[PDB]
DNA sequence: CCTATATAGG
DNA sequence: CCTATATAGG
């Protein structure tokens, strides 16, 4: 399925987009929650590296609660 | 380095 | 109030 990398704490961190709560943007920065194992995680990447689902989540979350 | 940015989180 | 993220440089 369909994957997010993103750094956390200096290492590089991967989460199923299914487990992605809620996504935001911050200029160029995506940032977002998940569900991780229970508790929420959280992550961001640039938006040049956000995989295609990442973007329409966001621009579900923000073009679609105007 | 720092401050700011959006957001969530007992 | 604090922290964590990418980027700006206000």
């Amino acid at each position: 399925m369909v994957k997010v990398k993103f750094k956390y704490k200096g290492e590089e961190k991967e989460v199923d987009t299914s487990k992605i709560k809620k996504v935001w943007r911050v200029g160029k920065m995506v940032s977002f929650t998940y569900d991780d194992n229970g508790k929420t995680g959280r992550g961001a990447v640039s938006e040049k590296d956000a995989p295609k689902e990442l973007l329409d989540m966001l621009a579900r979350a923000e073009r679609e609660k105007k």
